[PDB]
C-alpha cells in the first residue's frame, strides 16, 4: 500500500475544488526560495490522505506544488528522472505535438517557467488568499509569470467542459484504492507513481518514489464555431427523419464517442440516454466489443477516430497488442466565461475560454504525448484494422497535418470530414510533481551535506 499522507493529492484523486487557480512562477533566488518551502510546503502541500479525509482536517485551499526541468536547475537538483520529454521542456518537444507556437502564451515560449502552484478551493477569493500569501513569504525570490483562474461551469454544466460534455468521467486508478467503477481501467502503480511497481523506468531514483509527471496546456475552445460546424453537417439516420439538431449532436457524439450526458455512444449510438450517462456504475462499461461486431471493421456504434477511442483503444489492449502502458489521469478544469449571446448568434468567439488541461503520469511520453502525437495525431492510428479503412485524425485535438478525419458517418465510413480547428494550443510546460517529503528534503535542501 502507497503512503497516501505523502502523495500529492491533485495526483491520484484530483482536487474536485469548484475553483482552480494556476500560479506560474520563476524562481529569482534558490536560497530564499528553499527556506520558504522548508516550511511552507509541510504546513500546506495537500496529500492524498486529506483530500480523502474527513473534511474537518481539510484546509481552505488544496495546495499542490510541480517543478520544470528548468526549475531543477535553478534549484541545484540534478534532473536524472530519465524523462526526455520532462526534460526538453514542452516548448522544445513542442513541434512533436503538432503546435504552432505562434498561438502560445509569452509566458511558455522558453524554458522561463520553474514551476507551478496548483491552488484549489470553493471562491476565487480564497485561492487568490492563497497566491497573495505566496506572493508575500516569496517576495523578490520569485516572479509569478503567468497566473490562471479556472472554474467549474455552472449550474447543470458543472462537471462539463465548455463544448457542454460532461468530463471527468474516465481516468485510471490502482490496485486497493477504493472500488474501481465497471470499465475502469486499473493499472500497476508505476504508470502513474514514479518508482512504484512496473514503472518503466526501472532505473529510478530514489527521491523520486510516489511522485508523478504533470502535463499542463492551456487549450483555447471555440465552441460557437464548433456548434456551428456539426450544424452545416448534420448527419442522418436511415429512416431520414433526424431533424437538422438532431443530426448535428449525433454528430457531436460520434467525434468525442460520448452524448453530452456522458453516456458512451458505444453503448447508446442512436440517441442521448441522460441516465446512462450521469450514471458512474453504466457510463463506462464498455470496450467497443458486440457480439456478432468485427473489432476490425465495425464503426457503426464508435468511429475509430472517436476522441475517446483514440486515446484509450480499449480495443487494442483488451486484444492483447498491448497492456496499460499509456493510461493517464486527467485533473484539468474548464476556464472562461460561458458563451455569451453575442457569440452564438454570430457563431464567432470573441473571449477566451477553454480547458486548463491537467494529465499525470509516470512516462510523459507513454501517457499524454503518445495519446497526442502517436495516436491523435496519427492518420494510420488505430493499426489492426481493415486495410482499406480509412482512419485520419482525432476530430477533437488531432492537430499537425490536414485535419481529415473518417468513420464519422454511421452510413459511410468513407466519408471524409475536414474539421476546423475548435481547440487551439496556448502552450504549457512540463512539471514533476515530487512526493512531498521530496518537496522539503530535495528541492528544499538549505546544507551541502555529502552524498
Ligand atoms: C479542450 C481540450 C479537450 C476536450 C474538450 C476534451 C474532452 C473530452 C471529453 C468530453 C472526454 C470524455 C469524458 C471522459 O471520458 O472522462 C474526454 C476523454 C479523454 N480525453 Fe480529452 N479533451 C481534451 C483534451 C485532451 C487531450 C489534449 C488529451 C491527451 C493528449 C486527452 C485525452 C483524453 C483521455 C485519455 C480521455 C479518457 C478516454 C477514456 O478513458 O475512454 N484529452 N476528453
Amino acid at each position: 500500500s502507497l503512503p497516501f499522507e505523502n502523495i500529492q493529492g491533485d495526483i491520484l484523486v484530483g482536487m474536485k475544488k469548484d475553483k482552480e487557480k494556476f500560479v506560474f512562477f520563476h524562481i529569482n533566488n534558490a536560497t530564499a526560495f528553499k527556506s520558504v518551502l522548508k516550511t511552507y510546503a509541510p504546513a500546506n502541500i495537500t496529500s492524498v490522505a486529506t483530500i480523502i479525509g474527513p473534511v474537518a482536517n481539510q484546509p481552505l485551499a488544496f495546495v499542490n506544488l510541480a517543478f520544470s526541468h528548468a526549475g531543477f536547475g535553478a534549484l541545484n537538483v540534478t534532473d536524472d528522472l530519465q524523462d526526455t520529454a520532462f526534460s526538453d521542456g514542452q516548448f522544445k518537444d513542442s513541434p512533436n505535438l503538432g503546435d504552432d507556437t505562434s498561438t502560445w502564451e509569452e509566458a511558455f515560449k522558453g524554458t522561463n517557467v520553474d514551476g507551478v502552484f496548483l491552488i484549489g478551493s470553493n471562491d476565487e477569493s480564497i485561492t487568490a488568499q492563497y497566491r497573495d500569501d505566496l506572493n508575500a513569504k516569496f517576495g523578490d525570490a520569485w516572479t509569478i509569470v503567468y497566473d490562471l483562474d479556472s472554474a467549474a461551469r455552472p449550474g447543470n454544466e458543472k462537471g462539463h467542459e465548455h463544448f457542454g460534455y460532461l468530463d471527468g468521467i474516465s481516468n485510471p486508478t490502482i490496485p486497493g484504492f477504493g472500488t474501481p467503477h465497471p470499465g475502469q481501467a486499473v493499472v500497476d502503480p508505476g504508470i502513474i507513481f514514479t518508482g512504484r511497481s512496473k514503472d518503466p523506468v526501472m532505473n529510478r531514483p530514489s527521491w523520486a518514489l510516489d511522485g508523478s509527471f504533470l502535463v499542463f496546456r492551456k487549450l483555447k475552445q471555440l465552441v460557437p464555431e464548433f456548434n456551428k460546424y456539426v450544424l452545416d453537417n448534420a448527419l442522418q439516420n436511415q429512416a431520414g427523419n433526424l431533424t437538422v439538431e438532431e443530426g448535428a449532436e449525433l454528430l457531436g457524439s460520434r467525434m468525442f464517442g460520448r452524448w453530452k450526458s456522458g453516456a458512451p455512444i458505444d453503448l447508446s449510438p442512436d440517441f442521448d440516454d441522460p441516465a446512462l450517462g450521469n450514471d458512474i456504475e453504466r457510463n463506462n462499461n464498455f470496450n467497443y466489443s458486440h457480439p456478432g461486431s468485427d473489432l476490425a471493421t465495425d464503426q457503426t456504434r464508435c468511429p475509430f477516430t472517436a476522441h475517446i477511442r483514440k486515446t484509450n483503444p480499449r480495443d487494442l489492449e483488451g486484444q492483447g497488442l498491448f497492456g496499460d502502458t499509456f493510461h493517464a489521469i486527467r485533473a484539468g478544469t474548464p476556464y472562461g466565461p460561458e458563451v455569451t449571446d453575442y457569440e452564438a448568434s454570430s457563431n464567432t468567439t470573441t473571449i477566451d475560454r477553454g480547458l486548463a488541461f491537467v494529465e499525470y503520469q509516470s512516462v510523459i511520453g507513454n501517457g499524454f504525448r503518445f495519446q497526442q502525437q502517436a495516436w491523435a495525431n496519427n492518420p494510420r492510428f488505430p493499426f489492426s484494422k481493415g486495410p482499406s479503412i480509412q482512419l485520419g485524425l482525432d476530430p477533437v485535438i488531432g492537430q499537425g497535418s490536414p485535419r481529415e478525419t473518417f468513420g464519422l458517418d454511421p452510413r459511410n465510413a468513407s466519408e471524409s470530414f475536414t474539421v476546423p480547428q475548435v481547440i487551439i494550443s496556448n502552450g504549457g510546460e512540463y512539471f514533476f510533481s515530487p512526493s512531498i517529503t521530496a518537496i522539503v528534503e530535495k528541492f528544499a535542501a538549505l546544507e551541502h551535506h555529502h552524498h
